[PDB]
């Protein structure tokens, strides 16, 4: 079934110490999150750059890692029920807060953790290049060659287009209908590895370290080993849902060239351009497209997705 | 009276070429904007850093300019009526678009131009250190020594705390009452040069280069000398207003130490801390505090503010 | 169906500034061209070298990019009707001219844009290495394993042999019959990714910036933002068709070794040599073979080709 | 059928001289071992690092070869009956001892040669990337597409997780049942190339150069060309079997990322975590996981395994 998605976002100093902490602390956070039976996996990204759209963002390029002073992370966690995410945070708060807070020395902005419903998904299971022979054998044995997926390699060996959209109030249905039509046509592009549309349902105060006054002071005053009061979050997840409605159009690609020209198909192929124009007419903001590297992941979220 | 504020936000490459364009293109944009009689001035900022709040943002510091790969600009223009801004853009679109678009080669994100109303202001006229003798003489001659302001030096010779807040729906009145009480007490801090509270009323699509499909393609395909259809903006300013409600708490300071410990007064002075706690209990996001340098400005906006 | 092909040819300075402009301006031109419903895609090449034919061109090699002072581009655009190309140029002249003229600072020769009919095509859809599993599954499910193509990777991950021929008047049918027989046999060579034969039908004056006196002066005098009179082109496309008849034999290969020995099969394999000798007997000029890299492309042109 | 496994373990100086001897002496030892008809192949490893388990072993990393002062080798030989190994050593003692003893100048610890039975195996035949087309063709021709293996590349082109476990006496059956259930679920992880469970049955005294007093002196006093008395081993293989019972869980992976996150599936995927917890409850020691490179091997041992 379709899981819910929590995306923890932060910006940190682009230096070796940061990536060393990703390597030691990141796995610990994921192991704690996996204590909850509603957890069905994760996909953690670093932003490597920005799609320049010609020279609309002429100061950007798809890989800015060599020059950037910061690194943005976008950590997707997947949940049977979005309420499972909220319960997990509170049930394991002592570990989670102390782990997450240890990243403070590297932090410039965040954490900020919106929650999403998936309204469309065409996403395959991940496979390594070593797996495809067995995958093909099995699908033919089952008499379902149509279910043989493209090879979507895990652990940093593909790239993601993270396309931000916000929609004019009242035009949500037009956006959703048109973007689904767009993505159903987009899958013809070479190197297309899947797409999904995420629709914001709210924001996790606790995941964003956004408490009332009491918790705020506890965060600011923390030596690193004392939990803020987890009951001091002052808003529920839906209370923080944004209007204009926010969406993420998440599209995966074999490589950054396939991404650039593939995403570009909605501009370069007249038939698809006409369909995608219906998306563009609904927007308050976007499309703004971040280029992401899915480095650390629990690929079994796609097994749950596709059952 | 209190003007409306349009804040054009962008992120650009941190390199000499960017600042060379600020120097050449910036004044031209301001001269075009001054064609409209509703224009009452401007205050243009570059972000120099982020308030670390101890080590809550431990990767940040108040001056990050030597290390940062990007520069964020926040260009305030002040307007008698917010519709004056929208009218100005359209009446002068040929000049404005071509000027603004010439920055494309340096752009990483933006432009994004929310519009605000000022709901609280305690902001003095700017004066240079050469002026105070005459200011004092004049106020005494008028029998109004209480009207003698602090010395708030223009053109990069003071600093700004730009504090982002978003508020739980239904808690706006508590936020507004508490932040005003806070700022009324904060003005006792040494080096305090003024404060105002901005409340978002919407977003300028045309100022954000956010069009329908037609205008989007014209922007992407532009050689630099052809205007997108200015009538192709698909939403009014209020249609893009965010919920949760967004605010900016803008506080000016003599120097960054006065900023750090002065803003810190809401955490360090128990009586004020109790008042400011009422602000904190209402928040979805924040406070996140950017440190800004007000470099290029039309100081006469404060003459309008203060009659 | 078979589209018509326009090939925009130019020679530019081989320096980073040139490739920076390819990256920013190139996509803009393609997006403008895609405004026309007759546009079915594109395949844009840079020449990387010349086939030396042993040491017949002993000063040449298949990759001369490290030493060359110039770069030659060959930009294929594909059209339902060649008249669509002419209409597109005129309907979007303000954008197209200003964009294309921006390349002037780098130009040494060109642009020159002949138009071609495709008289033979054996060209597959492009696929990335990630795609083949799904392609195979799909074709077997449809009961068409014979329609499973070789893997022709897009975006610079294969090479093109661009073979120029001009034919003795009266020998066009002998050439055409012989070259088709040759290419039908050539497809047995390892790494063969497809071939097509292009026959010149004329030249686009407007695409070649070739006007009468009025337009010529407007081009020479242009500050960059003023269109030459598009009605000042003095000849139709067919009026410029060359005699001796010109052809391009376009053959794609997995890599330059496969190209060298694969194209060499018409010299090294006695059965094929006898067939290709019938081609050679018809020539005024050629074969002269440029080695091309298809870097930027709209791969859906092959979808139109293959229906 | 399942062969027995002798694993000769040693630690040597990490310097070119050591690897030069691997290259010269290694093949000779294997050729001597192949004199015995019970020999069914071999798989020789060097340890490249240690799995850090987050920062549980924070001083370790998966590839420590650039910094390490030593190299650990783990040489697997496979046998129809474990007595074949003991017989092979004695029948060829003159050659084997002199060859093995020539490594003395590089040795820091070892040799130590436990013997194991395989109690669980899901291990494919090795194939190179050149082979898979023929493998697939053959399996389909035989009507057994389910028998098509993943591509497990020989000769250092994959990696091994070597997971040490010792089990509380009386809890062996719980361990064995739980680890098999774990590995049956683990095979879903991307890049999984196979797993087997080895259960220690004893230690080869002669393979470990562990003699009585007489043989010990002959070893210490050896000029290199005189055999210790092979009859002076004072214990049989089963007499040296350890209690607590020792096991090796041997899992093969496409690459070290697939290893890290794949092995991590038993911690990160709640359903699998619950199963693997039953393993953890039985342990005296472990899991301690060595990262191995299977460099030199006789791949036909898997042909015996799989008939
Ligand atoms: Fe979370
Ligand atoms: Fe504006
Ligand atoms: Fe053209
Ligand atoms: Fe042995």
């Amino acid at each position: 079934p379709k899981p819910y998605v929590a995306i923890n976002m932060a910006e940190l100093k682009n230096e070796p110490k940061t990536f060393e902490m990703f390597a030691s602390v990141g796995p610990k956070v994921c192991m704690v999150t996996a204590r909850h039976p509603g957890f069905v996996g994760f996909q953690n990204h670093i932003q490597i750059g920005i799609l320049p759209f010609g020279n609309r963002y002429g100061g950007a390029k798809m890989d800015m890692t060599k020059e950037s002073s910061t690194v943005r992370v976008l950590q997707y966690t997947f949940w049977k029920d979005w309420k499972d995410h909220e319960e997990m945070h509170r049930q394991n708060w002592s570990y989670l807060f102390r782990l997450c807070y240890s990243c403070a020395s590297q932090m410039i902005w965040g954490p900020w953790e919106p929650i999403y419903e998936i309204i469309y998904a065409n996403m395959p299971i991940n496979t390594e290049m070593t797996d495809f022979t067995a995958v093909v054998g099995k699908k033919f044995a089952e008499g379902k060659p149509l279910d043989i997926p493209v090879i979507s390699q895990p652990y940093g060996k593909r790239v993601v287009a993270f396309a931000e959209h916000s929609v004019i109030p009242g035009k949500e249905k037009q956006f959703e209908d048109a973007i689904v039509r767009t993505l159903e046509m987009l899958k013809k592009a070479p190197g297309f590895l899947g797409a999904m549309v995420l629709k914001e349902i709210g924001v996790s105060g606790i995941g964003s370290m956004q408490f009332g006054a009491k918790g705020f002071h506890q965060v600011l005053e923390n030596p690193g080993s004392l939990e803020p009061d987890p009951n001091n979050v002052m808003y529920s997840v839906p209370e923080a849902k944004n209007t204009p409605q926010q969406y993420i159009v998440h599209v995966e690609w074999a490589n950054t060239d396939a991404l650039m020209f593939g995403m570009g198909r909605v501009l370069l192929y007249p038939e698809l351009r006409q369909v995608h124009d219906e998306v563009l007419d609904t927007l308050v903001y976007g499309p703004y497209i971040r280029i992401l590297n899915p480095m650390m992941e629990g690929t079994f979220w796609r097994e749950y997705l596709n059952e």
